[PDB]
């Protein structure tokens, strides 16, 4: 099922992982370019969504406000989460925003190109990163209205 | 996750529900033209699969052998599932196979478009169609290949 709150197109917002309570960055410079944060808000960590049509109805692409670089997450190729230009040009460059089975308030943020959901721990390394297989906690979202 | 075992485009099955063991037809005459069915096997039980690329990239669309008609499945319009004519001209042609959460051996037909899932059950009119909420086993189908 569809997450039901998804923020309106252009509206701007963070992406807050609900256990570890860290957010994502996106930036331009200083690899790792998509990684998540536990500090104070920045403008590297908003973002706004482009609501999908056509073939793409029901899919999103996650936008940087600072830089206008779009999220990707795919399996071909390191770095596995990352941003490129443009509106979504690669179909890795689109999200289903999936909620969860049990928390109606949380969701994952899975790749339809890449078969992939994001995820946030604080366990082992890469701390932050993408995954396909079976469903973890760590892998459930908030969107965080600003 | 995707269900791992897709057929090859162009092999033959039948779609069959785990726990009903009733299977899907696709005709052209006296509705509904997509519905489940218990007896003997007919031509218009078999299926193929045009597989998607692109912005299509893991949906697919499941074409009729004797007809060559798709799959459709929406909320817009009754019949809510049906089908048309073509190769996957519409958005709500194109199904994502889902493997459940915890047999790996079955998987939900799932409509990117409309968000839902396809089930057949023995119980409450209208006993096939399909569903947007929570998971359960009359959801679950196998691949039948002949
Ligand atoms: O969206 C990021 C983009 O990056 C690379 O350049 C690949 O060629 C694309 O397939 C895609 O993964
Ligand atoms: O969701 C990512 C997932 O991947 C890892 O392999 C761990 O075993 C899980 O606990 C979880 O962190
Ligand atoms: O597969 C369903 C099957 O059932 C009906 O009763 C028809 O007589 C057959 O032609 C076929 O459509
Ligand atoms: O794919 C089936 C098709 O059927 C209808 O006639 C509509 O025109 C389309 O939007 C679509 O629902
Ligand atoms: O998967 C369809 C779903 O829909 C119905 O409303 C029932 O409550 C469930 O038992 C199940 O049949």
């Amino acid at each position: 099922v569809n997450f039901p709150n998804i923020p309106a197109e252009g509206v701007q917002f963070r992406l807050r992982a609900r256990d570890t309570g860290y957010v994502i960055y996106s930036r331009t410079e200083n690899p790792p370019l998509v990684w998540q944060y536990n500090g104070p808000p920045y403008d590297d960590q908003l973002f706004t969504l482009i609501y999908g049509t056509g073939p793409r109805k029901n899919l999103y692409a996650i936008k940087s406000v600072p830089n206008g670089r779009v999220l990707f997450s795919r399996t071909s190729a390191s770095p596995y989460v990352g941003n490129i230009a443009g509106d979504g040009t690669y179909n890795d460059n689109w999200f289903q925003f999936i909620q969860d089975d049990n928390d109606p308030n949380s969701f994952r943020i899975y790749n339809l190109a890449s078969d992939t959901v994001l995820y946030s721990r604080t366990t082992a390394d890469p701390k932050f990163g993408n995954f396909t297989g079976a469903k973890y906690d760590d892998q459930l979202w908030h969107f965080e209205l600003v």
